[PDB]
C-alpha cells in the first residue's frame, strides 16, 4: 500500500546552468528532484554568470524554461553593487540570497552595511534567505531588526545556531530556519569514510552534538531543503575540493526512514518539505500533482544516484526504508520506478502563475 | 488599484443547520463567508442534533452539499458517549472539536478522563480543537502531552492564555492556537454600548490588557477565526441571551483596517487567514480561487451586514478601511460588490477532494 503525498518543495537546490553544465543542468538536476518525489525547486543563483542583474536572471529564466522537467523559482544574489537596482525584476524571483560566508568574488559582502542596504532597498514583501554560519546568524538578524523585517536562515547546521535562533522565536522575531539532510544523518564521524575531499562541506558536518541538537529542536526548523550542491568526483577528490554535496535523490528516502523509526511524524516531514516552503516563499500550489511512496521498501544507498551529474553520494552505504514510486506533475506522469517521463521543458516558472506572484499593498 | 488575495480560510464558524436554521443555514453562512472574502469554511458540530454519531454527519454532509455557497469541511463533536466509535468516519471530518467549558449538555465532557479518551482514540493524524478556556488550556496541554500528540486552541481571548500557550511553544510543545475579531477590536470598554445581552460570548470580551497583550504577542496566534456564532437581535435581548456573535462579514474588513494602520503586514493576514489554516488542518488549494479587495475604501459599519441570518453586528459604528469587491471561486464568480452569483449547492466537502484526504502511514 503507497501513501500518496503533496508535491513536495526543496527551497534549496544550486542547479549550475548556466556556466557549470558538467556538475548538472536544469534537465538532469529536476530528474533528480522528481525521483527524490520534489516538484518543485528554488534555484540559487551562483552560477557563471550569477543571477546578480537583470540580463543574467533573463537568460537564467530561459535556460530553465527550456530545460526544467519539475516546476521553479529562481533567486536573485545579493552583490556589492547590486542594491537599489533590483526593484523592477524583484517580484520575479524566489527571492534574494545573501551570501556573508565563503562565496565567489562577485557574490562577496565586504561589510555588513551593505547587508543593511540590500534589507533597505529590496521589497519589503518578498523573501530574503542567507547563508549565514555561527556568529553571522546573530549578526544578520541584528541587520533584520535594524530594517524591521524578517530573514530567512539557510541550511542550519550547529547546536549553537538553532539556539540562537529558538531564542529569537521567543522573542516573537521574524526569522524562519530550514536545515538540510547532511546536517541531520552525517557528523564529524562520517569523516574518516567520506576522506577530506569529499567531506569538505559549507556548513561544514558537525560534530554529534550538533547533530542530536538539530534533532532535539525539530520544533525550531521550519524547513528541511537539501542544499543540492553537486560537483563530479573528480572535483571532490582534486587538488581544490569544492564544497557541496548532492542531495536531491537521497533527501526524501533519508527522512521516510527517521518517520519510520519514530524520530518525526509524518505530518513534522509535510511541514517542512510542503506547507513551510508555500508559506515562507510564497509559492503557489501545483495542480493534479502529487507523489506516491513506499515506506515498507529497505534498500541500501549505492555509489551514485541515478540522475544527478554529480555522479556520486555522501550517504553511499546508509540503509533507509522508504521510496519514491510515482510522481505526477500537472495530470502527467512525471516519475514512475526510475523512469523519468516528462521531457526538458515541462517545468514552469512558478512566479509567472497569477497565483505565484508574491501579493503587495498598491 | 486591487489587491490580489488568495482564497481565504475561516477554520471556526457556526452555520446551526441543521436545527437552528432562523439564525442562520448553510446558504445564508456561506453568502456571509463570501461577502467576507472566504472560501473555505470549517462548520462546527454543535448543531441540533449534534453531529456526534455517523448518522448526524451524514446528514450535515448532505444539507452541506445543497446549500453551500463556498468549500467546506464539517467539524465532528466529541461526547461522553462516542469516543472509540468514530474511527471509520473520522477521516471524513475537519476534524473532532472539545467543547470544555460551557456548551449544551449533548456535549459536555463530565470528567478530564473523557478527554483522555477521545486523545486515546482519535486518530493520532487527525486534528483536534478545544474550547479551553484559562486554566482549561492549560489541563487540555496536559492531556495532550499524556497522549504524545498536537492540539489546537479556539478563540484565545487572554493575556493569561496567550501567554501560557507562548510558554508551550518555547518548551516545543505542538500546539497551535487561534483568536477571534472580537477580541482583537472589543473589550469590556464595548459593554456599556452593546449591553449586556448582545454583549454575551464565550470567551468573554475582555479587558484593554488582554487585548493588548493578543496584539503584542501576535507572533504566538497561528490563525485568525472568526467564531461566527449568529443569533438573531431578539435571541440576544430576550431573556435567555445566547452567547455568540455574528463575524464573518466583518472579520476581514477590520483586519484590513488593522493592516493600513501598519498593526500586522498583509503578510502576517495572509498567513492567519490562508497559510496556517491549510497547514493545521491539512485542506487543500482551491483552484482558480482569489479574493480582490479595495484597500482605500473607507466605511461604517451599519447595524446589520446583508448576508447573515443574525441580523446585528457588535461591531455597529466602527470605521473601516477595506472591503472585499470581488470572489471567484474554483473559475466562477461568485461575489461581486454585495451580489452573491454562486447558487446553494456551489459548495463542496473538501474532504472528498483526492487532494483533501490528511496523509497517514499504512
Ligand atoms: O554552490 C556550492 O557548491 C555551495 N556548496 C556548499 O557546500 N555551500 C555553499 O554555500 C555553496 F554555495
Ligand atoms: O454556538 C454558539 O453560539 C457559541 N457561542 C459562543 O459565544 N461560544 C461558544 O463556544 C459557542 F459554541
Ligand atoms: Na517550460
Ligand atoms: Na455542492
Ligand atoms: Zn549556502
Ligand atoms: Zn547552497
Ligand atoms: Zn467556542
Ligand atoms: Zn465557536
Amino acid at each position: 500500500k503507497l501513501v500518496r503525498l503533496p508535491g513536495l518543495i526543496d527551497v534549496h537546490v544550486h542547479l549550475r546552468e548556466p556556466g557549470g553544465t558538467h556538475k548538472e543542468d536544469f534537465a538532469s538536476g529536476t530528474a533528480a528532484a522528481l525521483a527524490g518525489g520534489i516538484t518543485m525547486v528554488c534555484a540559487m543563483p551562483n552560477t557563471r554568470p550569477p543571477i546578480i542583474d537583470a540580463p543574467a536572471l533573463a537568460l537564467a529564466q530561459k535556460l530553465a524554461e527550456a530545460g526544467a522537467r519539475c516546476d521553479f523559482a529562481l533567486f536573485l544574489g545579493a552583490s556589492s553593487e547590486n542594491a537599489g537596482t533590483l526593484g523592477t525584476v524583484a517580484g520575479s524571483a524566489a527571492g534574494l540570497t545573501l551570501y556573508l560566508n565563503e562565496t565567489f568574488s562577485e557574490l562577496r559582502l565586504d561589510s555588513v552595511v551593505q547587508w543593511m542596504e540590500h534589507f533597505e532597498t529590496w521589497p519589503s514583501h518578498l523573501p530574503i534567505v542567507a547563508h549565514a554560519e555561527q556568529q553571522t546568524v546573530a549578526a544578520v538578524l541584528m541587520v533584520a531588526q535594524l530594517t524591521q523585517r524578517s530573514v530567512h536562515i539557510c541550511h542550519v547546521a550547529r547546536k549553537e545556531e538553532i539556539l540562537l535562533i529558538k531564542a529569537a522565536k521567543a522573542r516573537g522575531l521574524p526569522v524562519t530556519c530550514e536545515v538540510a539532510p547532511h546536517h541531520l544523518f552525517l557528523s564529524h564521524d562520517d569523516l574518516e569514510r567520506l576522506g577530506p575531499g569529499k567531506g569538505e562541506v559549507r556548513p561544514e558536518l558537525g560534530s554529534r552534538q550538533d547533530v542530536e541538537a538539530l534533532w532535539e529542536n525539530m520544533a525550531v526548523i521550519d524547513c528541511f531543503a537539501s542544499d543540492h550542491a553537486p560537483h563530479t568526483l573528480e572535483e571532490k577528490c582534486g587538488s581544490r575540493p569544492p564544497p557541496g554535496f548532492p542531495g536531491l535523490e537521497t533527501m526524501l528516502p533519508l527522512l521516510l526512514t527517521a518517520v519510520s523509526e519514530g524520530r518525526l511524524s509524518l505530518d513534522d516531514l509535510l511541514q517542512r518539505l510542503h506547507h513551510n516552503p508555500r508559506r515562507i516563499f510564497h509559492l503557489p500550489p501545483q495542480e493534479d500533482t502529487y507523489v506516491e511512496v513506499d515506506l515498507e521498501h529497505e534498500w541500501t544507498i549505492p555509489s551514485h544516484m541515478p540522475f544527478s551529474k554529480a555522479h556520486w553520494t555522501p550517504f553511499e552505504g546508509q540503509k533507509v526504508k522508504g521510496t519514491v514510486r510515482r510522481v505526477v506533475l500537472r495530470g502527467e506522469v512525471a516519475y514512475i520506478d526510475g523512469q523519468v517521463l516528462v521531457p526538458p521543458g515541462y517545468g514552469q516558472d512558478v512566479r509567472k502563475w497569477p497565483q505565484g506572484a508574491v501579493p503587495q499593498l498598491p
